[PDB]
């Protein structure tokens, strides 16, 4: 029944790495399409029979923050443009207007008045005014996980369906820097029909316009049947902006742009200034603008055009409204009443553009091209790849990922009850979505805004964190808490969250001490969640005050645990190293958590007066010349001092890795007997230019191959236990940490990259893995796409998103480095990987940031890194585009995105606590997801609704037996369910109700929601 999604190679007319392979790249001179080549076209195509159907779209694009905050431009810009649209339109019906960014029209429309506000449904139901994709933002498509892409298309689209009463199915995205096909993939999930998009390479639009492949059917790249494919349009030319939209020579074009004769203080670069519509001009001025129109054409299969009319924050002015009207109605009268032209122009919206080519299409007029891939990495012009914000402000980057998951959490775990207004759970929640979903702007997570806009999503996101918290602890309190005892007070604190990994150690000292003592508190109780729908186990850490401390269950089993100090690296400014110190106060303990399904589970942490039978410590080894003492108070075991030497550890019976004398790993072997592989991390940075252009917040302009980092004799921490150990080293600008716990290891960097101006740091992987020229990468979190290194590309070019995850393989042997934060990465050369961990540039790089990126703060990066042999795997033939990760590597990149989350009780006693919730939740297939659980009704509603987003990713058969799984079925997660219905992926539209009420599984690759109904 499901699509085969690794065997069956998809036949597409395009097919975008073959397309990569076959190109030449050249940057020549082509004329006044400087990109393109000079476009001719016979006079005689156009007749009284057949006529150009020109669609004028105004437009005007609203950016969430970038030179100023959301606010800054709500205030200064955005309330202006939208008051004025909402006049002009309404007192002149024939003019149309697109609006994309919901976040700040749902600001607009909540500061209304009630005469305002149906003023503006009449001119949408009407379709004057036309929402074009309606996500909160226009987001970033690199950087961005498919979970947040969804979550902010549902926020935006909630808000319309209940204000407006639309949803739109056409999606305008004229400014993200590349585009992903994780866009179609969920669009067309969300009942989209059509999509447009702008900012692909120069070259791609050159080769696509030569073969009118510029509008296709855009489908997944394992999609052989091609249930995916989504219309797309992409625009020709360098930029949607006025001069770049009417046709292909922008000095024509400038001068169609009436807000340009000089008293908005905007002028023509071209030399040529517009003027003044006139009966006694408009001859010309149509003669040229149709000209332009009819060479647009030319690039395309039917005879409908679309020309968008439009630039960043237009339309503010009344006078700019008038100016750009009634010149337009002028040539519009001119050119529609003089048959020779044969042409028919109005203003119009984006969907009357595609219904038109449809109907075109449909009356046997084109035929429209099949197309797969991506369009990563974009450059504009010449040598000038966007890849720099593949890693910019890679601090926000990993928050991005924490709040991803927060938010997750949260909605899941408040999901299971219906709660009371006075609980704000629904304020909170919304709070955390739209600041999270603010953030997934093309300006946002991509570290392209100024420092203070930073500064305010960082903020804004701040506080999202702190409302996930307070829900989720709510809702742990309200889940483990005998049903008549429990007695909350809405606004208290029950459990505090325990996260080990963000900020960080070295980042933030956030993190609350478990204090227990004889004198004020004997025991603790500690509660982990697992969102995800199977029984999960996984390490969990806490501090404590004693070092002499038990682990229990409810049922009071011992759980074996592991006691380590706590170990802080600081740059000595007297001794000129880089040493760790620990605390004679505070000792980390270390325990395996085992978590139901969706569920919770509580431990008890209990102090004695000595060692517990059930504790062991960690050893510590401090590799330096020149050692001091290291007192670790109470802690029971000695730290030993050596000098720098190579060392091998292995923990239970997982990989034995190698590391060298400065602390960096050097070779796995995954079994006793298997073979010592070469792996060798290495740090290099990358400098600028000194001459030509500049690196800066977009562009990564590398002077060259990257160098070694000079490491110096840096100082190595050993931490040998029973069930963690790692390897510690203070490089510069980098505490580099190895953690083995049995699998996979587990690799964080603590970067801070100090004052090294116009430097990126970049993290290498070396191998003997015959790689050539290929790699993967992921696009979203959601797909492995194959990328082949290009020599005939300058090395900016073979950067890619490294959202989530990269690897390189041969017939025999993969390495996957999964990631918890969105960075740019390549391999460079046969048997390596790379991923850049931060850039600091003094420079701007003339894209109108204004600035260079000198904002760096620390920021802790997580990866898992994943060594497989995998010439036992079925995996897709040599031509599919597509990779698929292994189930280790699926679950490594698991415990970075999605990992237990661990809440401490606040008070002394916990009176009615329970040991468990989610016992009897189903354990599902490893590869299904429930990526979303949200209740969509607040508690009024007689009948309750909650929705399931459900993802099933593909994972390689190695030959390693399917285990018994249990039937998801989510319909019947929550009690009394009267109805199951199948939606579009953001609720909004029914599409099959649900015979038994029994929500089915999704195919390998796919992602289908529910919506349950219960009777309450
Ligand atoms: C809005 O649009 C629908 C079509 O989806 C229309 O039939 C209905 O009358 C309107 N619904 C409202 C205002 O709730
Ligand atoms: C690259 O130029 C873009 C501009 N068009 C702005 O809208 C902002 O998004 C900026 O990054
Ligand atoms: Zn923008």
């Amino acid at each position: 029944q499901c699509q085969d999604v690794v065997q069956d190679v998809p036949n597409v007319d395009v097919q975008m790495l073959e397309l990569y392979d076959r190109m030449s790249f050249k940057d020549i001179d082509g004329g006044v399409w400087k990109q393109g080549w000079n476009i001719k076209y016979d006079p005689l195509k156009y007749n009284a029979h057949h006529k150009l159907k020109v669609f004028v779209v105004p437009h005007s694009h609203n950016d969430p923050g970038w030179i100023q905050t959301f606010e800054e431009y709500y205030q200064h810009d955005t309330k202006h443009i939208l008051s004025n649209a909402l006049r002009h339109l309404h007192d002149n019906p024939e003019m149309k207007f697109i609006w994309a960014e919901i976040s700040y029209f749902a600001r607009f429309y909540h500061d209304l008045g009630e005469n305002k506000k149906l003023q503006m449904k009449s001119i949408v139901k009407n379709g004057q005014l036309e929402f074009v994709t309606g996500g909160w933002v226009m987001p970033d498509e690199a950087n961005s996980h498919w979970r947040n892409v969804l979550l902010q298309l549902t926020e935006g689209q909630t808000w319309l369906k209940q204000f407006m009463n639309v949803t739109p199915t056409a999606s305008w995205a004229i400014d993200p820097f590349g585009h992903s096909p994780t866009m179609p993939y969920i669009l067309q999930k969300s009942g989209f029909k059509n999509m447009l998009i702008q900012r692909t390479h120069y070259s791609v639009k050159k080769e696509l316009a030569q073969q009118r492949q510029l509008e296709f059917l855009w489908r997944q790249i394992w999609d052989n049947k091609g249930d995916t494919a989504l219309f797309t349009h992409m625009m020709p030319f360098y930029s949607y902006d006025i001069p770049h939209t009417c046709g292909p020579d922008p000095k024509v074009c400038c001068q169609f742009d009436f807000k340009r004769m000089g008293s908005f203080g905007l002028s023509c670069p071209w030399k040529v200034p517009p003027r003044t519509i006139s009966d006694q001009n408009v001859a010309a001025r149509s003669d040229l603008l149709v000209d332009q129109w009819k060479k647009k054409a030319e690039l395309y299969r039917t005879n409908v055009l679309l020309i968008p009319l439009g630039d960043d924050f237009r339309f503010k002015q009344n006078t700019e409204w008038d100016v750009q009207r009634v010149n337009y109605e002028r040539l519009f009268e001119h050119i529609n009443s003089q048959a020779h032209f044969n042409v028919q122009a109005q203003f119009g919206t984006l969907q009357e553009y595609f219904d038109a080519v449809h109907q075109a299409e449909r009356a046997g007029q084109a035929e429209f091209p099949t197309l797969s891939g991506d369009f990563f990495t974009y450059a504009d012009r010449s040598d000038n790849y966007w890849s720099g914000y593949y890693t910019s402000r890679p601090y926000h980057k990993r928050m991005d990922r924490v709040l991803m998951h927060y938010v997750r959490a949260a909605e899941m775990l408040s999901a299971w009850h219906s709660w009371d207004g006075m609980a704000r759970i629904e304020e909170r929640l919304e709070q955390a979505r739209r600041e999270l979903s603010l953030f997934q702007h093309h300006d946002g997570i991509t570290g392209t805004a100024k420092t203070h806009v930073v500064v305010d999503y960082e903020q804004r996101m701040q506080e999202a964190l702190k409302a996930c918290q307070m829900v989720m602890q709510q809702s742990v309190y309200r889940l483990l808490t005998k049903p008549s005892i429990y007695s909350p007070d809405f606004s208290f604190s029950y459990f505090t969250l325990d996260d080990s990994r963000w900020p960080g150690s070295g980042v933030e000292d956030s993190r609350t001490t478990i204090i227990l003592g004889e004198d004020i508190l004997p025991s603790k109780h500690v509660v982990m969640h697992n969102t995800l729908p199977h029984w999960r186990e996984q390490l969990v850490d806490f501090y404590v005050s004693s070092p002499f401390v038990s682990v229990t269950d409810l049922a009071n089993n011992p759980v074996e645990a592991q006691v380590s100090p706590v170990w802080s690296w600081h740059h000595d400014t007297l001794t000129k190293t880089i040493h760790p110190q620990g605390s004679t106060t505070k000792y980390r303990i270390i325990f395996k958590a085992r978590v139901p399904p969706m569920g919770l589970a509580t431990y008890v942490l209990t102090i004695s007066d000595s060692k517990p039978e059930h504790t062991s410590y960690a050893s510590n080894l401090l590799l330096r010349k020149n050692p001091t003492s290291l007192p670790l108070g109470q802690y029971p075991e000695d730290v030993k001092f050596g000098d720098p030497r190579e060392i091998s550890l292995r923990v239970g019976n997982g990989p034995t890795l190698a590391f060298s004398e400065q602390g960096l790993l050097k070779s796995i072997q995954l079994t006793q007997d298997s073979p010592h592989v070469p792996v060798h991390f290495k740090f290099l940075k990358y400098g600028v230019r000194s001459h030509g252009d500049r690196s800066g917040a977009y562009l990564f302009l590398p002077n060259g191959p990257a160098s070694p980092v000079e490491l110096g004799q840096p100082v190595v921490l050993v931490t040998k236990g029973k069930l963690e150990s790692s390897v510690s080293v203070g490089l510069p600008s980098v505490v580099h940490q190895t953690i083995m716990r049995g699998g996979a290891p587990e690799i964080r960097n603590l970067v801070d990259i100090g004052s090294l101006d116009n430097t990126e740091i970049v993290m290498r992987l070396e191998t003997h893995i015959d790689s050539g020229d290929i790699f993967y990468t992921d696009l979203n979190g959601l797909q492995f796409i194959k990328r082949r290194r290009l020599d005939k590309l300058p090395l900016q070019a073979n950067y890619y998103p490294i959202p989530s995850g990269m690897f390189i393989e041969d017939a025999n042997t993969r390495l996957t480095l999964l990631t918890g934060q969105p960075l740019g990465g390549s391999s460079l050369a046969s048997g390596e990987l790379e991923i850049m961990q931060d850039r600091r540039l003094a420079s701007d790089d003339e894209r109108g940031l204004g600035q260079g990126v000198l904002d760096n703060k620390p920021v802790l990066h997580i990866y898992r890194l994943v060594l497989e042999k995998v010439n036992n795997c079925v995996r897709p033939s040599k031509l599919h585009p597509a990779g698929y990760l292994t189930s280790a590597a699926h679950k490594a990149s698991q415990s970075l995105l999605d990992p237990l989350d661990k809440f401490i009780f606040a008070e002394n006693e916990w009176i009615g606590a329970q040991g468990q919730f989610g016992g009897d939740h189903p354990s599902a297939r490893e590869d299904l997801d429930v990526s979303v659980m949200r209740r969509l009704t607040k508690s009024s509603a007689k009948t309750q609704r909650v929705g399931y987003v459900l993802h099933r990713t593909n994972l390689m058969q190695c030959g390693t037996p399917e285990e018994h799984t249990q039937k998801l079925d989510v319909c019947h997660l929550l009690p009394n369910v009267a109805r199951c219905e199948r939606t579009t992926l953001t609720f909004l539209q029914n599409l099959e109700h649900l015979d038994g009420m029994v929500a089915p599984e999704v195919c390998p690759m796919e992602t289908a929601a529910y919506v349950s109904s219960h009777s309450s």
